[PDB]
C-alpha cells in the first residue's frame, strides 16, 4: 500500500508506500529533513504524530511512552494515513517530563470549570496547565504569582555574578546588584513548563577570607516573566498534549543565606 503522510512543518503531502522509511522517502521527492546517526539511536529525525500510525520498532532511543505521540522518521515505516510535525527535535519531552504532564492535567482537570483567568495562579503541580488555559482563553490578561509560592531552590552556585567572584582568587567583601537570568528548568520540571528563562535580580554582599571559608547574604526577586506558549516554545510543546501572551508578575523577595569553603 501507499498511505499520504502530511507534514505540519514544511507543508508537504508525501505518499509513502508501507515498505520504505519516512525520512527517505522525504529525501527522494525532494524533501529535505532533519537527522544524524539514521540509525534510530538519537532524537535528531524525531517528528510528533498527531494522526495515523506506524512501525518503528526498528529503532530504540525513544522510550515506550515517547512513542505514543513521537516516531523517529529515519525508522519508521507508515500503516495508515499520516499527519506528522517534523523538525521537533527541539521540543521533545523526556519519560519524567511526560509523566508529570500527565498526571498534572488530571489533576488540572478536577479544577478547569472554576479558573478566574485572571489575578494569582495557583501554585505548584497543576501551574503549567493553568499558564497554558490562560494563554488560550485569557485574552492576555495580567496574572501573577508571589516569588515564594513559585517553589524556586536557588543556590549560590547557580547565579553568575556571585560566582564569578567566588571562583577566582578574590579575598574580602564584595557587595553585589545584578540582574542574571534564571533557567527554572534547573527548578524541576513543574516551573520550567510555565515559567522558563526568567530575569531575575540578586542584591547581596559576599565575604570571601584568606582561609577559604565564604559566606552571602542578599536576597533575590524577579521580572515579570512573558508567557508565551507559541507552536515554536517547550510550553507550546506541553500544549500541544492561539492564544496571546500575557505577563506574570512575580511579586516579593526570596532571603538567601549560605556559607561555604573554596
Ligand atoms: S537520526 Fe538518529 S534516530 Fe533518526
Ligand atoms: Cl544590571
Amino acid at each position: 500500500a501507499t498511505y499520504k503522510v502530511k507534514d505540519v512543518t514544511t507543508g508537504a503531502e508525501i505518499e509513502v508506500p508501507d515498505d520504505k522509511y519516512i525520512l527517505d522517502e522525504f529525501e527522494k521527492q525532494g524533501v529535505n529533513l532533519p537527522y544524524s546517526c539514521r540509525a534510530g539511536a538519537c532524537s535528531s529525525c524525531v517528528a510528533l504524530i498527531s494522526s495515523g500510525e506506524v512501525d518503528q520498532s526498528d529503532g530504540s532511543f525513544l522510550s515506550e511512552k515517547q512513542e505514543k505521540k513521537y516516531i523517529l522518521t529515519c525508522c519508521s515505516y507508515p500503516k495508515s494515513d499520516c499527519t506528522i510535525e517534523t523538525g521537533y527535535e527541539d521540543k521533545i519531552l523526556e519519560d519524567f517530563e511526560i509523566e508529570l504532564a500527565e498526571t498534572g492535567l488530571e489533576f488540572f482537570n478536577d479544577l478547569k470549570d472554576s479558573l478566574p483567568r485572571s489575578g494569582e495562579i495557583l501554585s505548584g503541580v497543576t501551574a503549567p496547565f493553568e499558564a497554558f488555559d490562560h494563554y488560550l482563553f485569557g485574552n492576555g490578561v495580567e496574572r501573577s504569582i508571589n516569588i515564594n509560592d513559585v517553589g524556586f531552590n536557588i543556590n549560590v552556585s547557580q547565579i553568575p555574578p556571585i560566582m564569578s567572584l567566588l571562583n577566582g582568587k578574590n579575598v574580602g567583601r564584595f557587595d553585589i546588584g545584578s540582574d542574571f537570568v534564571r533557567n527554572t528548568a534547573l527548578d524541576g520540571y513543574s516551573v520550567a513548563a510555565y515559567l522558563g528563562n526568567i530575569t531575575m535580580r540578586t542584591e547581596g554582599v559576599l565575604n570571601v577570607k584568606s582561609d577559604g571559608t565564604w559566606q552571602y547574604e542578599g536576597v533575590i526577586r524577579s521580572y515579570n516573566d512573558t508567557y508565551d506558549a507559541n507552536p515554536s516554545t517547550h510550553r507550546g510543546a506541553l500544549g500541544e498534549w492561539s492564544g496571546t501572551p500575557y505577563e506574570i508578575r512575580i511579586p516579593g523577595e526570596l532571603k538567601i543565606k549560605e556559607n561555604g569553603k573554596k
